């Protein structure tokens, strides 16, 4: 629905308080006074091109309203304000994640990975570890549990739509071959649901534990691909996975949408795996 309310007094931001920067249309920019926390803050802006159809305007507006309605969550790009009143183009302003999409970031740390650290820890400064990977998965799962709980369906959950912020905090965003993230029922029936988002999460898991690889490596995405997918064929375990994570991937990819775990179960499961890994890490650190 678009019937959602827009509270101008709370969200409206003056267009001349922004200084548009480079493209990420989604642009990066400097916003002055959008925060009572400072005077100048870097932010991201999604705006309508100068052409923009009337229906295209209504679309960006509905996204804005949904962002307002949903609310704040540490693992979802948070809305900061908007320019909707007459005088300029419609603009939606959110926090900025300087490190970019998770896929690209993981791709750049392939030579900087160890399963876990021990002394001397300095030999692994800013390296990725199993803790990091499971932690990104845990956060995205909490973000999705947050959205599913509000009847909000992503429709394009993939590593490219996950942003990396400071302190290894990841956020779910939406820049809005994509068939590779789509569940069987989405491809053959054009059905989108929380469950089909669970399928996508599984593919995201694979991406995270392959360190930014492209799903279904060396496979043409044609009719055979879709046929085999519906028939039960699945990607093999990626290079940096743990046995439990791979099985969570298989669970997410179950043929029956209703047999896949819910995001609450995944949040619960990933949480336990995160603690087990951490406990294991303490022993590895202590003994060596
Ligand atoms: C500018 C902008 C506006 C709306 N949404 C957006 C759209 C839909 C949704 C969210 C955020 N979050 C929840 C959901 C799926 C409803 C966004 O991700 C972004 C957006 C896009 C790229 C970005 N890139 C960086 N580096 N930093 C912040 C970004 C923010």
């Amino acid at each position: 629905a678009e019937r959602l309310p827009y509270d101008a007094s709370k969200w409206e931001f003056p267009r001349d308080r922004l200084k548009l920067g480079k493209p990420l249309q989604v642009i990066e920019a400097d916003a002055f006074g959008i925060d009572k926390t400072a005077t100048c803050r870097t932010v991201a802006v999604k705006m309508l091109k100068e052409g923009a159809t009337h229906s295209e305007h209504r679309a960006l507006m509905s996204e804005l309203k949904i962002l307002i309605h949903i609310g704040h969550h540490l693992n979802v790009v948070n809305l900061l304000g908007a320019c909707t009143k007459p005088g300029g183009p419609l603009m939606v302003i959110t926090e900025f994640c300087k490190f970019g999409n998770l896929s690209t970031y993981l791709r750049s740390k392939r030579n900087e990975f160890v399963p876990y650290k021990v002394a001397p820890e300095d030999l692994y400064k800013d390296f990725l570890t199993l803790e990091h990977l499971i932690c990104y998965s845990f956060q995205v799962a909490k973000g999705m549990e947050f959205l599913a709980s509000r009847k909000c369906i992503h429709r394009d959950l993939a590593a490219r739509n996950i942003l990396l912020s400071e302190k290894n905090v990841v956020k779910i965003c939406d820049f809005g071959l994509p068939l590779k993230w789509m569940a069987p029922e989405t491809i053959f029936d054009r059905v989108y649901t929380i469950q089909s988002d669970v399928w996508s999460f599984g593919v995201l898991l694979w991406e995270i534990f392959s360190l930014g690889a492209s799903p279904y490596p060396g496979v043409k995405i044609d009719e055979e691909f879709c046929r085999r997918l519906k028939e039960g064929t699945r990607m093999r375990a990626p290079d940096y996975t743990t046995p439990e994570m791979y099985q969570t991937m298989l669970d997410c990819w179950h043929g029956e949408p209703s047999q896949r775990p819910t995001f609450s179960e995944l949040v619960e499961h990933l949480g336990n795996l995160l603690q087990a890994n951490a406990q294991q890490d303490r022993h590895h650190h202590h003994h060596h």
